[PDB]
Formats: structure tokens, C-alpha cells, sequence
């Protein structure tokens, strides 16, 4: 089921500040490597927000989880029924996010089913904006198991590159739950190490962005 190479598409619904958009994206994913390769599309004209904001919100499963690790690995213990991923981003001086998904296998398809909403946005701030340059750093983050919710959290930050040399930062408070509230695998406390690459395609017309991803578990020898 993750042995090999996994198609992958994800469908994004949402609207910030009332300005309703749709982001479509395909590509695969190599747990093996915790490699991923995708290409996004916003099906409905020019993306209302930077790109680099939705990297988060746009598949845990593909992370790299050595052997050691594999009795700790939530993400892929959940499929082939899946799990669902909520998170509340809260943006420096500006609004929030909040995204509710659904990750799990539809066919040969890894599918991922977000519906985002944006509240209270600077229309003159960064985000509504766009004053946020092209890219991503790279971040951690700590996955702690939550016994009682039956499930896992996780709070960890990003920071941005604003176009005025400056950084904002984007506080992220993840929780999954496994579809369906069944038997779920408890992990003991990890980290979650990303690295994003982020590129454009020569011959693409419409508003979008190549993505080059690479997740991989530790903390746990």
C-alpha cells in the first residue's frame, strides 16, 4: 500500500474572507523516501491567498518512518479507511485558518479532501495581499499521542518570507482522528522534520505551484 509509488490527488474547497477559490492537485508520493512530488492547480481563476500558505493544509502518511518507528506510525496504521486532519493556523497580526481533511485510499488513490475557511483578514496585510515571497523554510514539529481523544496533536510553527525582508510567523495546532473512531495505533512522542521546495512550471498559464516535498520521522532510536 506504500511500498512503491502512490498517485496522489488532493481537492481543496474554501474561502477567505468571503472570496471563494478551489485548489485541484496530483502528482505521487514515495514513503519509502517520504518523497512527494505534486503539481496544484486553483481551478477558479487567480489563488486570493499566497501559495506558500496552503503547503501545510494541502498527507502525513507519506512520511519517511524507519523500522524502529513503524510501531509509531499513526498516518499509514489508519489506512486503508484513513484518518481525518484538523488544523486552526493562526497568522501573525492577521487572521486564522481553519481546515478540516480527509485522508484515505479511494481506489489506487491517495485522496486528500480539505475544506478551508479564512476569517477577519487584513485586506491590505500580507496574506490578502500577497506580500509573501516564494518559498518555505523548513520546520519541525512535535507529535505527541492524545489517549483520551483518541487520536494525536500536534503544535508546531512556521516562519514566512515577507517581501519587505521580514518574517511572519504562522502558529499551527494540528489534531488527527482515525475515520470511523476505531482501533487506533497510539505513537509515543516524535518529531516531524520538512523540507519544501517550491517552483513554478514553464509551460503552465493558469495560477499554480510544483511542489517538491520531503517528510521524515525521529526522536525515537
Amino acid at each position: 500500500l506504500f511500498t512503491g509509488v502512490v498517485p496522489i490527488l488532493v481537492e481543496l474547497d474554501g474561502d477567505v474572507n468571503g472570496h471563494k477559490f478551489s485548489v485541484r492537485g496530483e502528482g505521487e508520493g514515495d514513503a519509502t523516501n517520504g518523497k512527494l512530488t505534486m503539481k496544484f492547480i486553483c481551478t477558479t481563476g487567480k489563488l486570493p491567498v499566497p501559495w506558500p500558505t496552503l503547503v501545510t493544509t494541502l498527507v502525513l502518511c507519506f512520511a519517511r518512518y524507519p523500522d524502529h518507528m513503524k510501531q509509531h506510525d499513526f498516518f499509514k496504521s489508519a489506512m486503508p479507511e484513513g484518518y481525518v486532519q484538523e488544523r486552526t493556523i493562526s497568522f501573525e497580526d492577521d487572521g486564522y485558518y481553519k481546515t478540516r481533511a480527509e485522508v484515505k485510499f479511494e481506489g489506487d488513490t491517495l485522496v486528500n479532501r480539505i475544506e478551508l475557511k479564512g476569517i477577519d483578514f487584513k485586506e491590505d496585510g500580507n496574506i490578502l495581499g500577497h506580500k509573501l515571497e516564494y518559498n518555505l523554510n523548513s520546520h519541525n514539529a512535535y507529535i505527541t499521542a492524545d489517549k483520551q481523544k483518541n487520536g494525536i496533536r500536534s503544535n508546531f510553527k512556521i516562519r514566512l518570507n515577507v517581501e519587505d525582508g521580514s518574517v511572519q510567523l504562522a502558529d499551527h495546532y494540528q489534531q488527527n482522528t482515525p475515520i470511523g473512531d476505531g482501533p487506533v495505533l497510539l505513537p509515543d512522542n516524535h518529531y516531524l522534520s520538512t523540507q519544501n521546495a517550491l517552483s513554478k512550471d514553464p509551460n503552465e498559464k493558469r495560477d499554480h505551484m510544483v511542489l517538491l516535498e520531503f517528510v521524515t520521522a525521529s526522536g525515537i532510536t
